[PDB]
């Protein structure tokens, strides 16, 4: 079933709001805090974030920045007393939040969600870190780029200038030089077993 995020600080109101979805084949994790919300983001995946407004610590716009920035496409609901696909006025019917949940989810029901686990990485963009195997593999903010796209590919061939496009600039200067030194310095810093494979005239792919 779905996964949600539900990022409210009012006393037992985001429990009460878990509470409500779960017999809708709905499951939850909560947060009272933009903290907290940021924390469960870099280690679970969700369907959809819903998330209040005014709370503690990052607000609920600053949480929907994030990841709108993290290009993961998932659907965003804000809670408003009273950018994001859609809002709720607070206090609201449950049906009415299980519907517009079903309602953003299906819009994209055949899409997939990004890859970020890949023989043996994981790419966690909300906090820009990258785990091999458990390890933790610092990285300049290019060479988290490049290999973000490179893992979204799953194996798939990606050209240099494509590369160029996505982590420098989609009008850049066509120099390939620049992606080539990056992917170099990226494999080094990966380290062994070579994980980046080389295509001699179309790119580079993330090997098995
Ligand atoms: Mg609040």
């Amino acid at each position: 079933g779905m996964r949600v995020l539900i990022v409210e600080d009012e006393p037992y109101l985001a429990e009460a709001i878990r509470d409500g979805l779960r017999l809708e084949a709905i499951a939850a994790d909560i947060a009272g805090d933009g903290d907290t919300a940021l924390e469960l983001l870099s280690v679970n995946a969700y369907d959809i974030a819903v998330l209040d407004r005014d709370i503690p610590g990052p607000s609920g716009d600053e949480i929907a920045e994030r990841i709108v920035a993290s290009g993961s496409g998932m659907p965003i609901l804000m809670l408003t007393a009273a950018g994001a696909d859609d809002y709720l006025t607070k206090p609201f019917e449950l049906q009415e939040l299980a519907l517009r949940l079903r309602a953003l989810d299906r819009r994209r029901a055949h899409s997939r969600p990004p890859v970020r686990e890949i023989a043996g990485l994981r790419l966690d963009p909300f906090r820009r870190e990258v785990y091999r195997g458990g390890r933790y593999v610092a990285l300049t903010r290019k060479q988290f780029a490049v290999l973000e796209v490179l893992v979204a590919a799953e194996g798939g061939v990606v050209s240099a200038e494509e590369l160029l496009e996505r982590a420098w600039d989609e009008n850049a200067d066509p120099f390939t030089n620049a992606v080539r030194i990056t992917v170099s310095a990226l494999r080094k810093r990966l380290g062994e077993p070579g994980i980046i494979a080389t295509v001699p005239g179309v790119g580079y792919r993330i090997d098995t």
